């Protein structure tokens, strides 16, 4: 009902989400579908807080968003279908010039850079909606 700040065990509740801070070495289309199967998909990141948030429990190794160069044009959409409503790319991100790299990932900074997709990272982020306590 009011309260939506209910997260499955493993996942970390923030406003009305919750995420799943992954390891283990993959690719962005397998970190894609590992987020998937736990019924959840790669973070869609809507605001300075959300992003404060995931910098703070973030890989120091660079992790996975939901974020990519899906209709391969130039215009980085989330995966979730979400709003691009706030970003937080690296300075001079992303470049015109670096055909392929249509991934996006987050460093330990929570700055975002592309990459090429086949690109393999110790970390990914999902994220999914909380369920609501009824009043």
């Amino acid at each position: 009902g009011f309260v939506c700040n209910t997260c499955p065990e493993k996942w970390i509740n923030f406003q009305r989400k919750c995420y799943y801070f992954g390891k283990g070495t993959k690719q962005w289309v397998h970190a894609r579908y590992a987020c998937d199967d736990m019924e959840g998909q790669l973070v869609s990141i809507h605001s300075p807080e959300e992003q404060d948030f995931l910098t703070k429990h973030a890989s120091h190794t660079g992790s996975w968003i939901g974020l990519r160069n899906l209709d391969l044009k130039g215009e980085f959409i989330w995966v979730d279908g979400s709003h691009v409503d706030y970003s937080n790319w690296a300075p001079g991100e992303p470049t015109s010039r670096s055909q392929g790299e249509d991934c996006v990932m987050m460093r330990g900074s929570g700055r975002w850079n592309d990459a090429f997709c086949d690109r393999k990272l110790g970390a990914w982020v999902c994220d999914r909606l909380a369920t609501c306590t009824p009043p």
